[PDB]
């Protein structure tokens, strides 16, 4: 009888959640904006998106176009891409990734380093950073990336050539023409924010497999030697693979357990990435910020008296200052919700890495 132990509960409770809905919502209204060639059997979804986590944070896909779009015809096609793609409005292409400016290779020989260095700028940073002696050269490599690896904005692949350090220009066609793949970084309106959508056309028959190996080796590298036990726990997942018990805690742990989390540090990369490309309004900014401290209350136990500055912040101003101080102020709070996941995921990575083989241990841990 309900006259006695009852009693209601519910009551119910944001940020971008995937669903069925959202995925044909991309797939059919999205996509044949943005990809080269549409067409089901020409295109595959990856990463996060394509494992439907619930906190979604991208969606990558990959567009197979040859022989269609080959070095023949790729620059004619792009062009008239991003031509279309400044005219939507609804739709933010920031940065298009081809090439690369060998001039910041490494294969290494301390000759190179000063002869590469010195191309800078604040690059007593690059020195500063010298100062530490290998896995140098990986943080080497991750200051001079955007030197190294080729990135265009619209408007550089329209007047089609860019300058490069040291009054160096690098052509458009020429690198197109001499590629294989190009990344197309764009955004688009899917929650109440901008989410971004990464496509790589690969216009050559090559195997991308060498390209994933390497970017999970490099995910695996960058969260071991800044001693991130949230990332770290990534190539874990990978690992235990076909482990189904040990495969879905992990998947819980990185996903639901502590997904927003890394929601929350996408987001405001997300953030950082349509500032300095150019494409945030005062609107749109304001509106990710908000999103954003809406969400940091749902971080248990977590505290920052950042988020009193850009509270303040938000204060009259010009747009263009509120703008640069939330930049600023978000990339410490990155670091500080990077901290709390990270603090939070040392027992499970402990727990989870003691359950591997010693000798994998080598190919899933750094020392
Ligand atoms: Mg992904
Ligand atoms: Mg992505």
């Amino acid at each position: 009888s309900h006259h006695h132990h009852h009693h209601s509960l519910e009551v119910l409770f944001g940020s971008l959640i995937y669903t069925y809905k959202l995925e044909k919502y991309v797939r059919t209204k999205i996509f044949p904006k943005i990809l080269l060639i549409p067409d089901k059997n020409r295109y595959i979804i990856k990463g996060s998106f394509r494992r439907r986590v619930p906190f979604v944070t991208d969606i990558d896909v990959v567009n197979n176009v040859y022989p269609e779009i080959s070095r023949e015809n790729i620059y004619d096609e792009i062009i008239k891409l991003v031509n279309n793609i400044q005219s939507d409005p609804n739709i933010i292409l920031a940065y298009l990734s081809c090439g690369t400016d060998e001039r910041f290779k490494i294969s290494t020989g301390s000759s190179k380093e000063l002869s590469n260095i010195q191309s800078l700028l604040p690059d007593n940073e690059k020195n500063e950073f010298q100062l530490v002696l290998q896995k140098k050269l990986f943080f080497l490599n991750e200051l001079i990336w955007d030197h190294y690896k080729l990135r265009w904005k619209p408007e550089d692949v329209l007047i089609g050539s860019m300058n490069l350090a040291n009054n160096v220009s690098v052509n458009f066609r020429e690198t197109v023409e001499n590629n294989s793949t190009i990344l197309l970084q764009y955004y688009v309106k899917l929650g109440s924010y901008p989410v971004g959508i990464d496509v790589v056309i690969n216009y050559q028959k090559i195997d991308l497999t060498p390209a994933y190996k390497n970017a999970a080796l490099y995910q695996l590298q960058l969260a071991n030697y800044s001693r991130e036990y949230y990332y770290m726990l990534f190539p874990l997942r990978y690992y235990f693979k076909n482990n189904q018990d040990i495969s879905q805690r992990l998947e819980n742990i990185i996903e639901k357990k502590y997904g927003l989390y890394k929601q929350l540090m996408v987001r405001i990369d997300d953030y950082h990435t349509l500032y300095k490309s150019g494409n945030l309004k005062i609107d749109m900014a304001t509106n990710i910020v908000i999103g954003i401290l809406r969400d940091i209350e749902k971080l248990p136990g977590f505290e920052s008296d950042t988020i009193y500055q850009i509270k303040k912040v938000a204060t009259n101003n010009s747009p263009s200052i509120k703008i640069e101080e939330w930049d600023i102020l978000l990339k410490v709070l990155y670091q500080e919700i990077n901290t709390a996941v990270n603090n939070k995921s040392r027992k499970y990575f402990y727990r989870y890495i003691a359950m591997v083989p010693p000798q994998d241990r080598s190919k899933n841990y750094i020392s």
